[PDB]
């Protein structure tokens, strides 16, 4: 277990070893974050998450 096999590398989401090392990315309609890790929804409805409201 080592980058992306090692906790998904770290990221929220989609995770790919390139060239050794993790870079970490979203789906449409989020922004990975300042970490390069997190992602984070750019409008009120984003993708995979249930509506609290």
């Amino acid at each position: 277990r080592k980058l992306c096999s090692l906790d998904n590398g770290d990221c929220d989401q989609f995770c790919h070893e390139e060239q050794n090392s993790v870079v970490c990315s979203c789906a449409r309609g989020y922004t990975l974050a300042d970490n390069g890790k997190a992602c984070i929804p750019t409008g009120p409805y984003p993708c995979g998450k249930q509506t609290l409201e």
